[PDB]
């Protein structure tokens, strides 16, 4: 599947894409405002992501660091980053389905829309200031707004058990951004589309 990534904040991101354990293609690229990046998606792949990272300095060997969604000091990222990360969130070619969603579980940090290229399904965003509205015991020093499980690290807010109910800074996430994710029990607002479809994810989409 193809994905087209975009950048229409005003400000310099730098996409990432990656399982898990592996980059998808090449795993993240600058994208300076207006920037648009392709990138090509196996068939069959489970637990795709797709994240921007803000104030990033890299070296020539592509070593370095970010201050939101860094993933191990990597442009070419492997693995997933640190939050906070608004987060596309995606499972290919699933017994003839695709699976896509936008998740706040980890926090976030820009605005968002994903939406499919091809027919037969709606797409979902999340483009409200968050950053803006965050409570002050959830805003990050390095900006963004971090969720309650990594700031406070309790059973009830990680739904460690798999019981869990929404909490006030659950709350606050969903009553910005509705059609995502805003906890791990959230009701579901994951949206199916037709297997083999195409999509675009657009940073800073108003």
């Amino acid at each position: 599947a193809t994905f087209e990534i975009v950048n229409r904040c005003s400000y310099t991101v730098w996409a990432a894409a990656s399982k898990g354990d592996a980059a998808l293609d090449a795993g993240g690229r600058q994208l300076n405002s207006g920037e648009s990046w392709t990138i090509n998606v196996e068939p069959g792949t489970n637990g795709g992501k797709i994240w921007a990272r803000t104030d990033c300095y890299f070296d020539d060997s592509g070593s370095g660091i970010c201050k939101t969604g860094d993933c191990g000091g990597l442009l070419r990222c492997k693995r997933f980053g640190r939050p906070p990360t608004t987060l596309a969130e995606f499972s290919l070619n699933q017994y003839g389905k695709d699976y896509i969603d936008i998740s706040n579980i980890k926090g976030f940090n820009v605005p968002m829309n994903f939406s499919p290229t091809t027919r037969g399904c709606r797409g979902v965003r999340c483009a409200a200031d968050i950053v803006g509205q965050c409570p002050a015991k959830l805003k990050a020093p390095g900006g963004g707004c971090n969720d309650a499980c990594t700031v406070f690290q309790t059973s009830e807010y990680c739904c460690t058990t798999g019981k869990c109910g929404p909490t006030e800074y659950s709350r606050f996430f969903k009553r910005l951004c509705p059609d995502a994710f805003s906890y791990v029990l959230d009701k579901p607002t994951t949206v199916t589309c037709p297997g083999s479809s195409n999509y675009r994810v657009t940073f800073c989409p108003t």
